[PDB]
């Protein structure tokens, strides 16, 4: 159904909520929600142990037998999972990891799978573990995402951030 609420505009394609990404794809029952996935889709914290939780450990499954056909996902890359009890759809994409040298360049083609999805409730991709600036993040997803996305972050000081850099 869509039911985003309490989103603040950023761009005419872009909204950001200082929100629990699990409690709204609850609330809002999205089309898609996006997962920040590593190349093995291990989902053993952040944002992915989070959803995976959530849907008591159906995602792991599924995630394991598309993990047998493909082998791991690249950098960059995605695949289209069903998102169980929280959504029709979950994006596993996988954002560099610059902790690990990973490519920042590598962010537009993660930010890039989202473009294949007309509406998205998401986290902000390479952020966390994932080691990249969350606002630099958000430059990306702004420059390269044409498609709706509805941003999740949870920490309220981070959020003020975001919204500091990005309407003063
Ligand atoms: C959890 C969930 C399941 C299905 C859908 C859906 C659909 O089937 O169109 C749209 N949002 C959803 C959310």
């Amino acid at each position: 159904v869509n039911s985003f609420s309490g989103y603040l505009k950023l761009t005419d394609n872009v909204y950001i909520k200082n929100a629990d990404i699990v409690e709204e794809a609850k609330k809002v029952k999205p089309t898609v929600v996006v997962n920040a996935a590593n190349v093995y889709l291990k989902h053993g914290g952040g944002v992915a142990g989070a959803l995976n939780k959530a849907t008591n450990n159906a995602m792991q499954v599924e995630s394991d037998d598309y993990i047998a056909t493909n082998g791991p996902l690249k950098v960059g890359g995605s695949c289209v999972l069903s998102g169980h009890n929280l959504a029709k759809h979950c994006l596993h994409v996988v954002g560099p990891n610059v902790n690990k040298g990973e490519d920042i360049q590598l962010l537009k083609s993660a930010y890039e799978n989202f473009n294949q999805h007309e509406v998205l409730l998401a986290p902000l991709l390479s952020a966390g573990i994932f080691g990249a600036d969350p606002i630099h993040s958000l430059r990306v997803c702004v420059d390269t995402v044409r498609t709706n996305v509805y941003l999740a972050v949870f920490d309220k000081n981070l959020y003020d951030k975001l919204v500091s850099s990005f309407l003063e």
